[PDB]
């Protein structure tokens, strides 16, 4: 895949809206909080699940970022 930012279609899995957030609130905290995932999920109309999930790709990638120059 090729990932960046991504906005229009507001008819996919993610909007404009709902993937400039979750960039957003992925920058600062390493891990939402519950109040602040489920306050997330009512602005976003996403759940607590997808929003874990989607977080969970993007600090995956990081992992082998920050420390996986061991290969």
């Amino acid at each position: 895949s090729a990932p960046g930012g991504k906005s229009r279609r507001r008819r996919t899995a993610f909007t404009s809206e709902q993937l400039l957030e979750l960039e957003k609130e992925f920058h600062c905290k390493k891990y939402l909080s519950l109040t602040e995932r489920s306050q997330i999920a009512h602005a976003l109309k996403l759940s607590e699940v997808q929003v874990k999930i989607w977080f969970q790709n993007r600090r995956a990638k990081w992992k082998r970022i920050k420390a996986g120059n061991v290969s």
